[PDB]
């Protein structure tokens, strides 16, 4: 640590941390591992290991920088440099498999490697302990521990890996999903784990951003950290003023979250910060990104907007569509089961008993286009998405909407499935056995 | 359907006029379990379902909703079944008309719903929502068996599944409801799984099936929140079974009022210790000691009291229970119970422990590392003769870890009796000053 750093020390309050965090990202290399720790350690004494009071957990200067010469000297100490010659400032992807392989080697042989609180240097450090993408992040820590400037985190929605070399152009796989591979054939079988291609590319600033959204605020399934909420929520302002969630869709939503909690006077309300987010991922993402879209539906759903919700949902399934539906896709595979045959009928139900978004040919016209969005889905997958469970949800919340309402609806429907049965869904009668078996063909 | 002396019992504008109700049905020698079920169906669904500085409720249940509701189910079977089709000699029931009884139940739910949701284990979501959860139709079929005139058909239960007997002497078995047929469950006390409990499963009578419907009262609203009443309302029809005699051959019931005492104690009544232990003798006595969950019951509350050696004790108890078993496919939630206990309960309680120690007492204690050395040895003997194994690398590394927790000195003269060939393998191993972690790890995960 420089003297610089040492000054913002001791940590007594949350405000202390947005300081050295202000501090860190002024400079051209923030220090990933000092940020990491420091977190890691505010969050194992507000989640982990608590003590009505809310309270601060003091990092000393003693603490924090001991921490910092483990990580730091255990990366120097397992990595000779003056065996991978470095030419032009770019790593090897042997000199990042090393590095890969020294804190693959590092951890516990068995843990619950899904558990909470796994996530920081200050788990790793302490416990031996990382998660899928506290591994991907370790590694980027460890290369700028030793001075691998052109070392990146890269994140899809649910997986990490790193880029390195002359213009990140070189991609690693260096941790488990659910070694030393490119990504290539990830990108190039259309799965929404690789997204295309349309993955984000961090440079040190989106690190940061990404160990801060990494705050895991849950002490048990009851309770949150206050205390960690507020940090994030500070840490997240703190980014988006400097413009480093500029090009971070999920920030954004996770900033739009926590606004929704507990509202900051003079910012932007949560609706304008998921908008954000959906135009960072328009504008440097292709449009390839699920979750700003589901982050809006889940606000609408909230607040009982049916038709803003169910048109943020067929968003999302204008996105999808563009995919094949692979293994590793379980994450997103659920999210969109959870809507179709858990969210929308509930909502429809409400509609119904109140009654209306029922009347409102709009509504049904954005549940076409969700069915369809996750018929073109399954369209080209190695396995299908749709089976008898989603038949009936689709048959029960079609007859949510009176034939008056659903006779005029007509939208582009890029499916087979749904051009199949394009006569069936605005039938006055709904053939509800016909629907059923054109959905669950296969 | 109902009787005059049913009918003045109504409207229930209270939880003592529901205890009323179960009270005067229970003086019968055939308590209507179909009216009961749709009484506590009704009160949970505006409780708990569709709901209303704050306020606790009762919502009303006039004879005119329940008088329905009854009509609904009984007609609806009584439609569906003709039973001069059915010859029913020696007043007992034939397989095929329990079959078709299954078949009408079967035949009546959506074709698709969240079968694992709450609150559809009522008569009550048959008759309004078409949905039943797994033990809601086996409890189904026999309403529908008694509101039929059929006095020989029965609810069976394991601590996970449920089917029903029927015949002379309950001599039969039918599966009637899913797990996770019309055929016996011969096979499943064959094989030696936990879901059959090798046979000493409960036959209820009338009486035990009313104890049933009330231990399946869910006071859930969300993840975070419990109904009050509902709660109180279990409580109150669970004393009011033990008062009767009723939960004597009932160890899961007792449990539950146990646990319910823990959190709201009744002034004049047993203390939950005692319950826990009622409910353990019940299952010595009427279930051969086959039986997991009273072990567990009494090792939770211990436990949440920061009883380590009682805990661990009863803890240690559950996996002798679990030693006579093998573990098969369908065991799954009392594999994630031990699998919970070992790798996640035990593993805090110790280190909560290791604490309080180093600030200024189990873990000084060779009765405590005793019953942590039996538990894992009911766990090896579990897997002994399996069709699946139980113990893979993650069980390895806990049991590591908690042994540590003790010193050489705590461990050293510890001799207990080893069941399972997996911990005879490395007695010398358990007791060293020395825990070499290594060997330990590879002999517990073998084969
Ligand atoms: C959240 C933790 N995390 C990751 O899970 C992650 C790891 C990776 F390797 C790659 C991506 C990762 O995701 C994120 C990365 N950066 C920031 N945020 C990430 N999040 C937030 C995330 C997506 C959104 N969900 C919350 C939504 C889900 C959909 C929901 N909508 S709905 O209710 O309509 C659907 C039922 C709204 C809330 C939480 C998890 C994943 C990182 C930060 C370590
Ligand atoms: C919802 C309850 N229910 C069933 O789950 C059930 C269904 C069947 F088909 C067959 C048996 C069933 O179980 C019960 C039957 N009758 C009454 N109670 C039943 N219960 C209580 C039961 C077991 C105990 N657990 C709670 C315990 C679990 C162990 C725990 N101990 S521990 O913390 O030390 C273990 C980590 C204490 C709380 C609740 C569910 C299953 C019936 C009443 C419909
Ligand atoms: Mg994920
Ligand atoms: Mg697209
Ligand atoms: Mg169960
Ligand atoms: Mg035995």
């Amino acid at each position: 640590l420089k003297t610089a750093q040492k000054t913002l020390f001791p940590l007594r309050s949350i405000d202390d941390v947005v300081r050295l965090f202000a501090a860190e990202l002024g400079r051209e290399e923030p220090d990933l591992v000092l940020l990491s720790l420091v977190l890691g350690f505010v969050e194992h004494f507000l989640a982990v290991n608590r003590v009505g009071l809310t309270y601060f957990p003091v990092a000393d200067l003693s603490i924090i920088a001991a921490l910092y010469a483990r990580f730091t000297a255990q990366i120097r100490g397992a990595v000779d440099l003056s065996l991978y010659p470095r030419e032009g400032g770019v790593s090897s992807r042997e000199l990042v498999k090393k590095v890969s392989d020294v804190i693959w080697n590092s951890l516990s042989r068995s843990y619950f490697k899904d558990r909470a609180h796994i996530q920081s240097l200050f788990s790793f450090i302490t416990g031996t302990k990382l998660d899928s993408s506290g591994v991907a992040f370790a590694v980027v820590g460890a290369c700028q521990a030793l001075g691998l400037r052109d070392v990146h985190l890269a994140l899809s929605e649910d997986h990490a890996w790193v880029v390195f070399g002359p213009n990140g152009e070189q991609t690693a796989e260096v941790t488990w999903h659910g070694r030393g591979q490119t990504v290539n054939a990830g990108v190039a079988e259309r799965s929404w784990l690789y997204l295309k291609g349309s993955y984000m590319r961090c440079d040190r600033k989106m690190e940061v951003a990404f160990m801060v959204c990494a705050i895991n605020p849950s002490i048990d399934l009851h309770t949150d950290s206050l205390e960690l909420l507020q940090l994030q929520q500070k840490l997240l302002w703190l980014l988006y003023d400097l413009g480093h969630l500029e090009r971070y869709p999920m920030a954004l939503g996770n900033l739009a979250d926590l606004e929704e909690l507990e509202p900051t006077p003079g910012r932007p309300d949560p609706l304008t910060l998921y908008h954000k987010g959906i135009a960072s991922a328009k504008t440097y993402y292709r449009d390839e990104h699920i979750y700003p879209y589901m982050y809006l539906a889940g606000y609408h759903c909230r607040n009982r907007n049916v038709r803003e919700a169910l048109q943020a949902w067929a968003d999302t399934a204008t996105v999808i569509q563009d995919y094949n539906y692979c293994r590793e896709d379980e994450e997103i595979y659920k999210e969109f089961f959870e809507v179709a045959n858990d969210v929308i009928p509930n909502l429809l139900k409400e509609a119904a008993s109140l009654l209306s978004a029922l009347q409102d040919p709009e509504c049904f016209a954005h549940l076409l286009r969700f069915y369809d969005g996750i018929c073109k889905w399954e369209e080209g997958s190695p396995t299908p998405v749709l089976h008898v469970g989603w038949a009936t949800f689709l048959v029960q919340s079609l007859g949510r909407f009176e034939g008056q309402v659903r006779q005029k609806v007509r939208i582009t429907f890029q499916s087979e499935k749904m051009k199949g049965m394009k006569e069936l869904l605005v039938a006055t009668k709904i053939n509800s056995s016909a629907i059923k078996l054109q959905l669950t063909a296969q």
